[PDB]
């Protein structure tokens, strides 16, 4: 499947494309203003996520820093990022279809729209201010809106019996962006897409 990451915010971003235990693809690539990267990602892949990283510092190896999404110290990832995160996430060819959604279960450092290319389902999006609007409590300081589970570390908040209901916090975040998980136990937002589908993810759509 083709994925085509778009970077339509104003700043710098650094993409991140992995399946947890490995990247996507490359797995990162720095992403100027208006630049747009191809990524192929194998038919069957489960659990993969893409995310934008912001104000990165990285030498010729590869290797450095980022505020939001760190995987590691890796320009190209091999691991999931460091919250706070906005996460767009797809299962694809499970059973002939592809699932697709956008989390706020991780925290929102930037806004995003997940969309198919091609015919047969709608996209997501998450483009509201999450970061001017963030509680105080929830606000991180290299930038982003953390999730109340990275901050509190509750079974409450992070689902660990597997009972849990909505918070003030994740209300927040529902609130603002209806669309995208805002718990471990949301209400699914998940969009069923053909199978063999293929997407665009776009970083400050509006």
């Amino acid at each position: 499947a083709t994925f085509e990451i778009v970077n339509r915010c104003s700043y710098t971003v650094w993409a991140a494309a992995s399946k947890g235990d490995a990247a996507l693809d490359a797995g990162g690539r720095q992403l100027n203003s208006g630049e747009s990267w191809t990524i192929n990602v194998e038919p069957g892949t489960n659990g993969g996520k893409i995310w934008a990283r912001t104000d990165c510092y990285f030498d010729d190896s590869g290797s450095g820093i980022c505020k939001t999404g760190d995987c590691g110290g890796l320009l190209r990832c091999k691991r999931f990022g460091r919250p706070p995160t906005t996460l767009a996430e797809f299962s694809l060819n499970q059973y002939g279809k592809d699932y697709i959604d956008i989390s706020n279960i991780k925290g929102f450092n930037v806004p995003m729209d997940f969309s198919p290319t091609t015919r047969g389902c709608r996209g997501v999006r998450c483009a509201a201010d999450i970061v001017g609007q963030c509680p105080a409590k929830l606000k991180a300081p290299g930038g982003g809106c953390n999730d109340a589970c990275t901050v509190f570390q509750t079974s409450e908040y992070c689902c660990t019996t597997g009972k849990c209901g909505p918070t003030e916090y994740s209300r927040f975040f529902k609130r603002l962006c209806p669309d995208a998980f805002s718990y471990v136990l949301d209400k699914p937002t998940t969009v069923t897409c053909p199978g063999s589908s293929n997407y665009r993810v776009t970083f400050c759509p509006t």
